[PDB]
Protein backbone atom coordinates (compact mmCIF):
# COMPACT_ATOMS: atom_id res chain seq x y z
CA UNK A 1 0.00 0.00 0.00
CA UNK A 2 0.70 3.67 -0.08
CA UNK A 3 -0.44 6.94 1.04
CA UNK A 4 0.17 10.66 -0.29
CA UNK A 5 -1.17 13.85 1.98
CA UNK A 6 -0.85 17.50 0.63
CA UNK A 7 0.92 19.21 3.55
CA UNK A 8 0.20 23.20 3.87
CA UNK A 9 1.55 26.10 5.62
CA UNK A 10 -0.39 27.28 8.91
CA UNK A 11 0.58 30.83 7.83
CA UNK A 12 2.20 33.29 5.74
CA UNK A 13 5.88 32.49 7.49
CA UNK A 14 5.99 28.85 7.51
CA UNK A 15 5.73 28.47 10.85
CA UNK A 16 4.35 24.89 10.81
CA UNK A 17 2.79 22.95 8.51
CA UNK A 18 -0.74 21.23 8.75
CA UNK A 19 -1.77 17.93 6.76
CA UNK A 20 -5.23 16.39 6.78
CA UNK A 21 -5.70 12.92 8.90
CA UNK A 22 -8.36 10.79 9.15
CA UNK A 23 -9.70 9.22 12.05
CA UNK A 24 -12.31 6.84 13.25
CA UNK A 25 -15.40 6.02 11.97
CA UNK A 26 -17.54 8.18 10.03
CA UNK A 27 -13.78 9.91 9.29
CA UNK A 28 -13.06 12.77 11.97
CA UNK A 29 -10.85 15.12 9.60
CA UNK A 30 -7.94 16.67 11.82
CA UNK A 31 -5.34 19.00 10.71
CA UNK A 32 -1.97 17.33 12.08
CA UNK A 33 1.41 18.65 12.31
CA UNK A 34 3.73 15.70 10.90
CA UNK A 35 6.13 15.82 13.31
CA UNK A 36 9.70 13.98 12.81
CA UNK A 37 11.56 15.01 15.40
CA UNK A 38 8.58 13.28 18.13
CA UNK A 39 6.89 9.77 18.42
CA UNK A 40 3.02 10.60 19.59
CA UNK A 41 0.23 10.90 17.87
CA UNK A 42 -1.73 13.10 19.71
CA UNK A 43 -4.90 15.39 19.32
CA UNK A 44 -7.30 17.78 20.25
CA UNK A 45 -10.69 16.33 21.73
CA UNK A 46 -13.98 15.74 22.86
CA UNK A 47 -11.65 15.34 26.64
CA UNK A 48 -9.47 18.49 26.20
CA UNK A 49 -9.89 21.21 29.06
CA UNK A 50 -12.55 23.35 27.64
CA UNK A 51 -10.30 26.86 28.56
CA UNK A 52 -7.63 25.24 26.39
CA UNK A 53 -9.75 24.85 23.20
CA UNK A 54 -9.43 27.94 20.89
CA UNK A 55 -11.08 27.25 17.27
CA UNK A 56 -9.48 23.71 16.97
CA UNK A 57 -11.33 20.50 15.43
CA UNK A 58 -11.45 17.93 17.95
CA UNK A 59 -11.69 14.48 18.18
CA UNK A 60 -14.80 13.28 19.60
CA UNK A 61 -14.01 9.06 20.33
CA UNK A 62 -17.73 8.45 21.79
CA UNK A 63 -18.56 9.34 17.89
CA UNK A 64 -16.02 6.35 16.61
CA UNK A 65 -17.92 3.11 16.25
CA UNK A 66 -14.12 1.56 15.62
CA UNK A 67 -12.66 4.13 18.31
CA UNK A 68 -11.89 1.97 21.67
CA UNK A 69 -10.42 2.71 24.98
CA UNK A 70 -6.98 1.88 25.52
CA UNK A 71 -7.32 0.96 29.71
CA UNK A 72 -4.71 2.71 31.80
CA UNK A 73 -2.79 4.26 29.30
CA UNK A 74 -1.62 7.78 29.96
CA UNK A 75 0.35 10.00 28.51
CA UNK A 76 2.65 12.82 28.37
CA UNK A 77 4.97 14.74 26.29
CA UNK A 78 7.05 18.05 26.55
CA UNK A 79 8.50 19.53 23.23
CA UNK A 80 11.69 21.30 23.30
CA UNK A 81 10.09 24.79 22.34
CA UNK A 82 8.64 24.15 26.16
CA UNK A 83 4.97 23.68 24.80
CA UNK A 84 3.47 20.05 26.57
CA UNK A 85 0.22 18.13 26.21
CA UNK A 86 -1.01 15.39 28.46
CA UNK A 87 -3.96 12.55 28.68
CA UNK A 88 -5.40 9.25 27.81
CA UNK A 89 -5.36 6.62 25.10
CA UNK A 90 -7.49 5.45 22.22
CA UNK A 91 -6.97 2.69 19.80
CA UNK A 92 -8.93 3.97 16.17
CA UNK A 93 -8.81 3.38 12.53
CA UNK A 94 -6.04 5.99 10.79
CA UNK A 95 -5.99 7.31 7.37
CA UNK A 96 -3.43 9.73 5.80
CA UNK A 97 -3.85 9.89 1.88
CA UNK A 98 -5.56 6.52 1.42
CA UNK A 99 -3.46 4.92 3.67
CA UNK A 100 -4.94 2.97 6.25
CA UNK A 101 -3.96 1.56 9.79
CA UNK A 102 -6.14 -0.14 12.28
CA UNK A 103 -5.62 0.03 16.06
CA UNK A 104 -3.25 3.08 15.87
CA UNK A 105 -2.82 4.80 19.15
CA UNK A 106 -4.52 8.09 19.57
CA UNK A 107 -3.71 9.80 21.97
CA UNK A 108 -6.12 12.20 23.31
CA UNK A 109 -5.64 15.44 24.86
CA UNK A 110 -6.69 16.17 28.59
CA UNK A 111 -4.54 18.92 28.86
CA UNK A 112 -2.61 21.30 26.56
CA UNK A 113 0.10 24.06 27.13
CA UNK A 114 -1.18 27.94 26.13
CA UNK A 115 1.09 27.75 22.47
CA UNK A 116 -0.83 25.07 21.21
CA UNK A 117 -3.89 26.75 22.60
CA UNK A 118 -3.20 29.26 20.75
CA UNK A 119 -2.54 27.77 17.77
CA UNK A 120 -6.12 27.42 15.92
CA UNK A 121 -5.19 25.65 12.72
CA UNK A 122 -3.07 22.74 14.36
CA UNK A 123 -5.51 19.72 15.84
CA UNK A 124 -2.96 18.33 16.85
CA UNK A 125 0.46 15.89 16.34
CA UNK A 126 1.43 13.12 14.42
CA UNK A 127 5.21 11.83 15.63
CA UNK A 128 7.24 10.14 12.47
CA UNK A 129 10.59 9.82 14.90
CA UNK A 130 10.79 6.20 16.32
CA UNK A 131 8.72 4.33 18.32
CA UNK A 132 11.14 4.23 21.39
CA UNK A 133 10.27 7.74 22.11
CA UNK A 134 6.76 7.41 22.34
CA UNK A 135 5.25 8.26 25.74
CA UNK A 136 2.41 6.21 26.65
CA UNK A 137 2.63 4.73 29.64
CA UNK A 138 3.13 1.98 30.81
CA UNK A 139 2.76 0.17 27.21
CA UNK A 140 4.75 2.28 24.67
CA UNK A 141 2.73 2.61 21.47
CA UNK A 142 4.17 2.40 18.01
CA UNK A 143 3.80 5.27 15.55
CA UNK A 144 1.76 5.75 12.21
CA UNK A 145 4.56 5.05 10.14
CA UNK A 146 6.03 2.15 12.11
CA UNK A 147 2.25 0.55 12.64
CA UNK A 148 1.98 0.89 8.62
CA UNK A 149 5.19 0.11 7.30
CA UNK A 150 5.01 -3.68 7.06
CA UNK A 151 1.85 -2.78 4.76
CA UNK A 152 3.74 -0.63 2.60
CA UNK A 153 5.20 -1.10 -0.66
CA UNK A 154 8.27 0.30 0.65
CA UNK A 155 9.25 0.71 3.91
CA UNK A 156 9.55 4.72 3.91
CA UNK A 157 7.92 8.22 3.74
CA UNK A 158 8.87 11.40 2.49
CA UNK A 159 8.83 14.89 3.11
CA UNK A 160 8.70 17.46 0.91
CA UNK A 161 7.66 20.86 1.84
CA UNK A 162 7.13 24.26 -0.02
CA UNK A 163 7.96 27.41 0.76
CA UNK A 164 5.35 29.26 1.07
CA UNK A 165 3.13 26.90 -0.98
CA UNK A 166 2.05 23.35 -0.14
CA UNK A 167 3.69 20.02 -0.27
CA UNK A 168 3.71 16.42 0.07
CA UNK A 169 3.99 13.58 2.47
CA UNK A 170 4.04 10.49 0.50
CA UNK A 171 4.40 6.69 2.51
CA UNK A 172 5.00 4.03 1.00
CA UNK A 173 6.65 5.10 -2.17
CA UNK A 174 9.35 7.82 -3.74
CA UNK A 175 7.77 10.04 -6.25
CA UNK A 176 10.62 10.55 -8.89
CA UNK A 177 9.03 13.49 -10.19
CA UNK A 178 9.42 15.10 -6.81
CA UNK A 179 12.77 16.16 -7.23
CA UNK A 180 15.74 16.68 -9.52
CA UNK A 181 18.95 14.78 -10.07
CA UNK A 182 19.70 12.14 -7.47
CA UNK A 183 18.74 11.32 -4.00
CA UNK A 184 22.01 10.84 -1.83
CA UNK A 185 21.38 8.76 1.17
CA UNK A 186 23.51 9.20 4.18
CA UNK A 187 23.55 6.82 7.50
CA UNK A 188 21.21 7.51 10.52
CA UNK A 189 21.83 6.91 14.21
CA UNK A 190 18.65 6.11 16.00
CA UNK A 191 20.28 5.43 19.44
CA UNK A 192 18.43 9.06 21.00
CA UNK A 193 15.12 8.09 18.84
CA UNK A 194 15.33 10.48 16.01
CA UNK A 195 16.18 10.69 12.55
CA UNK A 196 19.55 11.86 13.52
CA UNK A 197 22.52 12.07 11.05
CA UNK A 198 25.83 13.90 10.02
CA UNK A 199 26.09 16.84 7.79
CA UNK A 200 29.69 16.68 5.39
CA UNK A 201 29.58 21.11 6.18
CA UNK A 202 28.50 23.80 4.60
CA UNK A 203 28.95 26.91 3.27
CA UNK A 204 27.64 31.03 3.51
CA UNK A 205 26.24 32.14 0.22
CA UNK A 206 29.20 31.84 -2.65
CA UNK A 207 31.68 31.10 -0.60
CA UNK A 208 33.80 28.13 -0.31
CA UNK A 209 32.41 24.99 1.69
CA UNK A 210 33.69 23.78 4.84
CA UNK A 211 34.24 20.46 5.37
CA UNK A 212 33.07 19.64 8.73
CA UNK A 213 31.03 17.02 10.67
CA UNK A 214 27.12 18.44 11.72
CA UNK A 215 25.53 15.83 13.88
CA UNK A 216 21.57 16.71 13.83
CA UNK A 217 18.46 15.69 13.64
CA UNK A 218 15.86 15.99 10.63
CA UNK A 219 12.80 17.37 12.41
CA UNK A 220 9.65 18.30 10.33
CA UNK A 221 8.25 19.95 13.53
CA UNK A 222 10.65 22.65 14.27
CA UNK A 223 10.66 25.43 11.72
CA UNK A 224 13.99 27.28 11.93
CA UNK A 225 17.66 25.06 11.22
CA UNK A 226 19.42 24.91 14.64
CA UNK A 227 23.56 25.12 14.43
CA UNK A 228 26.42 25.53 16.09
CA UNK A 229 26.68 28.94 16.90
CA UNK A 230 30.20 28.87 15.19
CA UNK A 231 28.60 28.41 11.87
CA UNK A 232 25.21 30.61 12.79
CA UNK A 233 28.19 32.93 13.54
CA UNK A 234 29.85 33.07 10.30
CA UNK A 235 26.18 33.31 8.66
CA UNK A 236 25.27 35.97 9.96
CA UNK A 237 28.20 37.90 9.46
CA UNK A 238 27.36 37.91 5.99
CA UNK A 239 24.25 40.07 6.44
CA UNK A 240 24.71 43.86 7.81
CA UNK A 241 23.58 44.85 10.72
CA UNK A 242 22.61 41.15 11.96
CA UNK A 243 23.53 40.33 15.62
CA UNK A 244 22.40 38.30 18.27
CA UNK A 245 19.88 39.73 20.71
CA UNK A 246 19.11 37.88 23.79
CA UNK A 247 15.92 40.01 24.34
CA UNK A 248 14.52 38.91 21.18
CA UNK A 249 15.76 35.00 21.86
CA UNK A 250 18.23 34.84 18.69
CA UNK A 251 19.28 36.86 15.82
CA UNK A 252 17.67 39.25 14.43
CA UNK A 253 18.68 41.26 10.91
CA UNK A 254 17.76 44.56 9.36
CA UNK A 255 14.29 43.40 7.23
CA UNK A 256 15.79 45.69 4.67
CA UNK A 257 18.57 43.06 3.86
CA UNK A 258 18.78 40.74 1.05
CA UNK A 259 19.97 36.96 2.64
CA UNK A 260 22.46 35.14 1.55
CA UNK A 261 21.83 31.61 0.68
CA UNK A 262 23.15 28.64 2.89
CA UNK A 263 24.34 25.30 1.51
CA UNK A 264 24.39 22.02 3.81
CA UNK A 265 26.26 18.90 2.60
CA UNK A 266 24.71 15.63 2.10
CA UNK A 267 27.65 13.08 1.72
CA UNK A 268 29.10 14.78 -1.72
CA UNK A 269 25.84 16.48 -2.70
CA UNK A 270 25.03 19.99 -1.25
CA UNK A 271 21.67 21.11 -0.47
CA UNK A 272 21.47 24.67 -1.34
CA UNK A 273 18.64 26.99 1.09
CA UNK A 274 17.89 30.11 -1.05
CA UNK A 275 18.03 33.49 1.36
CA UNK A 276 14.47 34.14 1.24
CA UNK A 277 13.94 30.94 3.23
CA UNK A 278 16.02 32.37 6.03
CA UNK A 279 13.59 35.76 6.51
CA UNK A 280 10.79 34.97 9.45
CA UNK A 281 9.87 38.55 8.91
CA UNK A 282 9.28 41.43 11.27
CA UNK A 283 9.87 40.33 15.04
CA UNK A 284 6.86 42.34 15.93
CA UNK A 285 3.94 43.60 14.00
CA UNK A 286 5.34 47.07 12.27
CA UNK A 287 8.96 46.35 13.46
CA UNK A 288 11.77 46.74 10.61
CA UNK A 289 13.88 44.38 12.55
CA UNK A 290 13.28 41.05 11.08
CA UNK A 291 13.69 37.24 12.76
CA UNK A 292 16.67 35.09 11.18
CA UNK A 293 15.84 31.39 10.35
CA UNK A 294 19.21 30.22 11.16
CA UNK A 295 19.45 30.20 14.80
CA UNK A 296 22.19 28.52 17.58
CA UNK A 297 21.48 25.10 18.63
CA UNK A 298 23.84 26.24 21.34
CA UNK A 299 21.79 25.45 24.62
CA UNK A 300 19.55 23.03 22.82
CA UNK A 301 21.96 20.09 23.06
CA UNK A 302 21.29 19.10 19.40
CA UNK A 303 21.81 20.42 15.78
CA UNK A 304 18.02 20.50 14.46
CA UNK A 305 17.58 20.53 10.83
CA UNK A 306 14.30 22.02 10.51
CA UNK A 307 11.69 23.00 8.14
CA UNK A 308 13.89 25.61 6.57
CA UNK A 309 16.40 23.31 5.53
CA UNK A 310 14.04 20.27 4.84
CA UNK A 311 11.99 22.45 2.46
CA UNK A 312 15.28 23.14 0.12
CA UNK A 313 15.10 18.96 -0.59
CA UNK A 314 13.44 16.37 -0.96
CA UNK A 315 13.67 13.83 1.75
CA UNK A 316 13.56 10.44 2.16
CA UNK A 317 13.06 8.32 5.47
CA UNK A 318 14.40 5.16 4.84
CA UNK A 319 12.91 3.08 7.73
CA UNK A 320 14.50 0.17 6.08
CA UNK A 321 16.01 -2.49 8.84
CA UNK A 322 18.82 -0.37 8.74
CA UNK A 323 17.43 3.11 8.61
CA UNK A 324 18.67 6.01 6.85
CA UNK A 325 17.92 9.48 5.43
CA UNK A 326 18.25 10.36 1.43
CA UNK A 327 18.40 14.16 0.19
CA UNK A 328 17.30 15.43 -3.49
CA UNK A 329 17.25 19.49 -5.16
CA UNK A 330 13.90 20.01 -6.04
Amino acid sequence: STGSATTTPIDSLDDAYITPVQIGTPAQTLNLDFDTGSSDLWVFSSETTASEVDGQTIYTPSKSTTAKLLSGATWSISYGDGSSSSGDVYTDTVSVGGLTVTGQAVESAKKVSSSFTEDSTIDGLLGLAFSTLNTVSPTQQKTFFDNAKASLDSPVFTADLGYHAPGTYNFGFIDTTAYTGSITYTAVSTKQGFWEWTSTGYAVGSGTFKSTSIDGIADTGTTLLYLPATVVSAYWAQVSGAKSSSSVGGYVFPCSATLPSFTFGVGSARIVIPGDYIDFGPISTGSSSCFGGIQSSAGIGINIFGDVALKAAFVVFNGATTPTLGFASK
